[PDB]
């Protein structure tokens, strides 16, 4: 069975069991299971299921290698696939939540589930929550008896606690961290003092990188109890540098690539975000540049923002990304290597993984 | 050492861990340390903690009929209070949540998280997220060995998802079933037709009683690896019942209870909730009074409000109260009496629990 139709098979059956399990548990009534279905639908499908399959394509690449009987065969993919609509039930709490808390207006071309008539944010935030919960009832009613449940769980929350704090590192990212007084309204920094490569290699290394590789590949590897195969801590190092290049794309993207394409109107230069090309830009500009920039930086005034893209455009940066990338090529490369020494199967699963991001 | 006094002290140990770890672990700096400290102080603290009380109140009253060495009986009641600071941080991450959601203005007389000046609803949302996963970070550390961490685990999920379950009841019981349509936006019902004792029941048992009674009293069997020693039926049931007489006082304080003491200005009128009010009173009234409640309810001009407290007034409602409260007592003695014939220490324990619920 091909691996996209089994996962989205998947979807159905958890789907199924969770609706029927309201009903049976949790005295829900019929209409409000239909909002629910709609809800989870909405929020959770639609997107490429990169980090779900990304669980599917480590656990094929163990069975290619390993002897099993045909119905362990099927109970490892199987549990691939819940684990990993698990991280897409997790992704999609943290895109309606932190839609709610940017004012987004779209994503992927449709509205932010709280921009729904019949949603608004005051269901939004709760929905947000119970596509939360279903990653753990989920894991509970599949996983009971695995030998790996303790394991799973205790690393899925270790990663949503991450994706949690990066949350706070990004939210926070364009004020001065002398200033954060709960007490006090957050002025926008006007030094831009923090907007440093270590400050943002912390923010998109929580915020995005732990629930968006690592948990995949370990989550693959649990499934498949192969996690002493490997060297963990090499796959947290490929996790990490992967992950930081797939954040850097998105943050030029939000600047360059044509909304039509993005599927929002990108406004990271209004927001004062930390991206990746601000963060190169003033690594780069002389006084005078540095200069427009914070005359101009973190404005809704659209003339502002011209002016920074301008800046943006001027400086080269495109240039900057190509040196980055190459130097990214490198790294995993070089990781990749060091991965075969004790798995070349998951060193091929890493490198296919990669491959998926640098064509992206 | 006295009961209050050790969880107080456990509070602190449990926050110094967690910052501790946010700095050796998650790359945190002391200023984000510091706004995390006090976003914990401002949404943990200053309640009653009686859900946190209840764990270690139902552990000590196991320890006064079990043989234990001294450094047992300090584990034990160590758990408790951390199985008691995970259930209200797990009431705290509802608390913010719900009070965004809600637009609400107050609590317990200071400003709702979200309105401190410095905080806002962006950063709010995901400090909700964060003292839900610190309810998990502590679990995983402190309960690391424990006999009783799984089940502990899959109670607080079971809980958890009840709770946020409960909260889409409630903020859709003012709509029509039929009507509920994520494509539309939802009109306020005009017949009221699901203002029953039944429906009102499903809300209450789910968004507060599972939280609120079941967790701590059944946390509180399991950090004394006591739960085959009661009739679990029987602790559901008792908890259930308690917990709704707890959210019938809670509604009727919102509209009754001056300000001042209540700590928040009540709005349930305004906001056309489904209260124990609302329902007793369309359980007794006749046509023209039904009409005249349809006429003011669910909106906010404070004319109307008043005419819908006029009208509750009129009814004579707090004798249906004095009606209920007797029932209530009738059926908690009823089943404090069947908890006695497999433990009249848990019965004790509980019969506690009532009477502190019933003089609040
Ligand atoms: O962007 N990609 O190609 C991705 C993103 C996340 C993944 O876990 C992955 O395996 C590929
Ligand atoms: O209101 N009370 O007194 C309460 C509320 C919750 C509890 O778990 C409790 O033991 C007492
Ligand atoms: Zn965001
Ligand atoms: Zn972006
Ligand atoms: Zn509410
Ligand atoms: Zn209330």
């Amino acid at each position: 069975m091909a691996s996209m139709e089994r996962f989205l098979s998947v979807y159905d059956e958890v789907q199924a069991f969770l609706l029927d399990q309201l009903q049976s548990k949790y005295e829900i009534d019929p209409n409000r299971a239909r909002y629910l279905r709609i809800m989870m639908d909405t929020t959770c499908l639609g997107g490429k299921y990169f980090r779900g399959m990304t669980v599917v394509n480590v656990a094929e690449g163990f069975l290619a290698v390993t002897q099993h009987d045909e119905a362990t065969k099927e109970r490892i993919l199987h549990d691939a696939c819940v684990g990993g609509w698990m991280i897409e039930f997790l992704q999609a709490h943290y895109l309606v939540e932190d839609d709610i808390m940017d004012g987004s207006v779209m994503r992927r071309g449709k509205p932010c589930w709280y921009r729904f008539p019949g949603v608004t944010t005051q269901c939004a935030i709760n929905d947000g929550i119970i596509l939360k919960s279903w990653t753990q009832i989920m894991a509970w009613h599949y996983f009971a008896d695995r030998p790996f449940l303790k394991d799973l769980l205790c690393l899925f929350q270790k990663v949503d606690y991450a994706t949690a704090v990066g949350q706070m590192y990004d939210v926070t990212s364009m004020c001065d961290s002398n200033k954060l007084d709960p007490e006090v309204a957050q002025p926008m920094t006007t030094d831009f003092a923090e907007f440093t490569p270590a400050i943002y290699k912390r923010i998109v290394k929580y915020k995005t990188t732990f629930y968006t590789y690592l948990l995949p590949l370990v989550m693959g590897l649990l499934v498949s109890e192969a996690a002493a195969s490997v060297e963990m801590n090499l796959v947290e190092r490929v996790a990490h540098l992967i992950g930081e290049y797939f954040q850097v794309q998105d943050d030029v993207m939000d600047c360059f690539t044509p909304p039509e394409q993005l599927g929002k109107v990108g406004t990271d230069i209004e927001d004062a975000k930390c991206s990746w090309l601000a963060v190169t830009f003033l690594g780069k500009a002389n006084a005078a540049q540095v200069a427009e920039f914070k005359a101009n930086y973190g404005e809704k005034d659209p003339a502002k923002v011209a002016v920074v893209k301008r800046l943006y455009s001027k400086a080269n940066l495109q240039a900057d990304f190509a040196a980055y990338e190459a130097e990214v090529v490198r790294e995993v490369e070089s990781l990749i290597e060091q991965l075969k020494v004790k798995s070349p199967t998951f060193a091929e699963s890493v490198a296919v993984v990669w491959e998926k991001t640098h064509k992206r």
